[PDB]
């Protein structure tokens, strides 16, 4: 039939793929901060922070010993503190440090301030404690000063501006049998030409909150370090160079310029516009397309507001779970498409993130390609619009065949917008594609592509993180920081050896009073925001729960039976994800690095029925007390 014989397009989509086979995997990158050439390192250096004002507050002592100790600032501390908070457990001046290596609050949001970044799930949606902080945000879509001041919004109404220590590196959490703590160290920067404050921090618990996408990498081009014009990463912007500020879009600097982007992910989409406007010349180089879906960004209307949006008390919550039962192939037949928006028009993105509608996947052979020929013909309509419009928009039909994308819409993250492919019918841009092979190599003047050169004055990566699945999700790689339990065990190297092992993806034997948010063994929605928001929630309340039950000071450690039935668990779910073999190599393939060595990596998965199903779960879970599985007593 046409339907089937239209899947000659599986053939398109894996030669695609097959294009950009690396054999090194993840060793094409290298974190930014890790790279030989120093003047490169610093390219990762905070460049907001004001380090005068905080040098001037009073500092963190040696030796301070607090309750709870949070890892990151951002959206997923913030939550964690203001939980803990509501939920009566930090109401003393040593209850909370959150510490963070940012300069200030707001994880994501102040790390990233390059010109055009907005978030990409619906506001209303995403930013945090709407209801509970009674703002209204001005859009559709939220900028990224409005991000950052939210979060000091939320750091603002729950007083917690003198719980932070910023500038500070963990390096190593370590649990001490004796005295029943953990120990963090910590290395304080204090500015330049200041010596940095090596701190030793010590806690009842620990809560990771250390995000996902946090250490800007880039790709290891040959000669990079040598080109000689000004170079930054998207992550790290550089307003000097650019002119503007994260408050100004115009780039005045970049006047008679040839600038030079390598990369095309949401971050490129967002910038490429900017940058056109601007530059003299914009070259943007590519491996791989996004598909890039319409935006339609919108100002709030005070009437939509208050009738279809802040609908009534916990209105937040419901209208995540409405928005990601979309993504979960899960909306109800005539039910409100609440957010309306691009993310509800991709019904075969829950080929990543679960589905509760079709079962669990058999893993016999037969079960998987029927899973997988159902998916990829979900996908198809959707897919072949993203083409079309792409089509419809790029006037060149080189460039325009450039630009398409030809993988299923699970291998990546989608983009939105309604600016960036019209970019490309502008003269001074010029798509540099590099047939799936990236770029060859860089000198002083610039870079190479198949043996022609060109030449850039101010070179913008837009390169990207190292990916959140790094160290098979492991918590400690993730954070980059080594993690000691009892009996000095090193979480990484169970991780490593034994495979994946938590109970619900927060916490693991051998390693006492620390949590963290969930990502190996849970469940994702594609708005982090909510993951976040259920993570957190159940984090705050297995501890109210602990620490209610012993009458304060709990110990609270999952048992070694009760995580690795959770792991079993997690194995069965495994099925689900083969969605993930055909994908064109990207981070949620590690780069296509993702016997019975295949239930060892499976243990590393996800649920594959999504997080309204996880959710539920942990609810049920919670509802009793009985904290099943975890071993309960008094830290004191
Ligand atoms: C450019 C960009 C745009 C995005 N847009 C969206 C979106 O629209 N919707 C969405 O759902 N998601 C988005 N994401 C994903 C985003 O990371 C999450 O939504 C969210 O901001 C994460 O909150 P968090 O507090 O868990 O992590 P983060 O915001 O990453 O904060 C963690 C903080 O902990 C710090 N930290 C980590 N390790 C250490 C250590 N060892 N020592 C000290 N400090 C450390 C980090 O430096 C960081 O400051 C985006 C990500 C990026 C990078
Ligand atoms: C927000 O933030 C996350 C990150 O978005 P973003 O900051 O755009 O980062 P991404 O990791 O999404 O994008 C990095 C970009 O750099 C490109 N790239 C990597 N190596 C090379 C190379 N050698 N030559 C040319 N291009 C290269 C990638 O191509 P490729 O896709 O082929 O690796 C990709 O388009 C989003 O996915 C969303 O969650």
């Amino acid at each position: 039939p046409e339907d089937l014989k239209l899947h000659q397009l599986s053939q398109k989509y894996t030669a695609e793929a097959a294009k950009r086979f690396r054999p090194e995997g993840l060793g094409q990158f290298i974190r930014l901060k890790e790279v030989g050439n120093e003047r490169f390192r610093a390219l990762a250096e905070d460049p907001w922070v004001d380090h005068a004002a905080l040098n001037a507050k009073e500092p963190v002592k040696d030796g301070s010993r607090y309750k709870f100790i949070i890892l990151g600032a951002g959206y997923g501390g913030l939550l964690y503190a203001v939980r803990l908070a509501e939920a009566g457990l930090a109401s003393g001046p040593d209850d909370i440090l959150m510490v963070d290596a940012a300069g200030g609050f707001g994880g994501t949001w102040w790390w990233n301030r390059y010109p055009g970044l907005h978030c990409d799930v619906e506001s209303y949606s995403y930013m945090p404690l709407l209801e509970e902080t009674g703002y209204i945000p001005k859009s559709k879509y939220a900028a990224g000063p409005e991000l950052l001041e939210h979060a000091y919004r939320i750091a603002t109404q729950w007083k917690l501006h003198d719980k932070a220590l910023f500038r500070s590196n963990v390096k190593t959490i370590r649990w001490d049998d004796e005295s029943r703590l953990w120990s963090l160290e910590v290395t304080e920067g204090r500015g330049p030409g200041q010596q940095s404050r090596e701190l030793k921090l010590q806690a009842r618990y620990v809560l990771l909150a250390s995000g996902i996408l946090t250490n800007p990498q880039v790709p290891k081009i040959p000669g990079l370090e040598t080109f000689t014009g000004p170079v930054f990463h998207t992550a790290r912007w550089n307003y000097d160079v650019t002119g503007g500020s994260p408050t100004d879009e115009a780039l005045n600097r970049l006047e008679g310029k040839r600038v030079g982007i390598i990369g095309t992910g949401a971050t490129a989409i967002q910038v490429v516009p900017k940058l056109a406007k601007y530059a003299k010349e914009l070259y943007v180089f590519q491996r791989t397309p996004s598909g890039v879906w319409w935006r339609g960004q919108r100002p709030t209307d005070p009437v939509e507001w208050k009738t279809k949006i802040a609908r009534k008390k916990g209105w937040q919550r419901e209208r995540m779970l409405n928005l990601d039962s979309y993504l979960t192939d899960a909306a109800e037949e005539g039910q409100e498409n609440m957010v309306a928006d691009g993310w509800t028009e991709m019904p075969a993105f829950s080929a990543v993130i679960g589905s509760p509608r079709h079962g669990i996947v058999e893993p016999t052979p037969e079960k998987i390609a029927e899973h997988l020929g159902r998916l990829y013909k979900l996908d198809l309509p959707h897919a072949e619009q993203v083409r079309a419009r792409t089509d419809s928009i790029v006037k060149d039909p080189k460039t325009a065949a450039k630009l398409k994308a030809w993988y299923p819409t699970w291998c990546k993250r989608p983009t939105f917008s309604d600016e960036y492919l019209q970019t490309f019918n502008l003269p001074n841009v010029h798509l540099v594609d590099t047939d799936g092979k990236g770029v060859d190599a860089a000198n002083p003047s610039g870079l190479v592509v198949a043996d022609k050169e060109y030449p850039l004055d101010i070179l913008v990566l837009s390169t990207g993180y190292v990916t959140p699945s790094i160290g098979g999700g492991s918590p400690a790689v993730r954070t980059g920081v080594d993690i000691y339990g009892r009996g000095g065990k090193s979480l990484d190297d169970k991780w490593q050896t034994h495979g994946a092992a938590t109970l619900h993806g927060v916490c693991s034997n051998g390693f006492p009073n620390l949590f963290f948010t969930p990502l190996s063994q849970s469940s994702q929605a594609a708005n982090n925001a909510f993951t976040l928001d259920v993570g957190t929630e159940h984090i705050v309340q297995v501890i109210k729960t602990a620490e209610d039950r012993v009458d304060g000071d709990a110990l609270v450690e999952v048992t070694s039976e009760a995580e690795e039935a959770w792991s079993f668990e997690i194995m069965k779910h495994a099925g689900w994800f083969a969605s993930v073999t055909g994908c064109t190599p990207g981070y949620i393939t590690s780069e296509g690095e993702a016997p019975m060595e295949m239930a060892k990596r499976a243990r590393s998965g996800n649920l594959s029925q999504g997080m309204a199903s996880y959710m539920k779960l942990l609810q049920e879970y919670r509802a009793d007390g009985s904290l099943k599985g975890f071993d309960i007593s008094s830290r004191a």
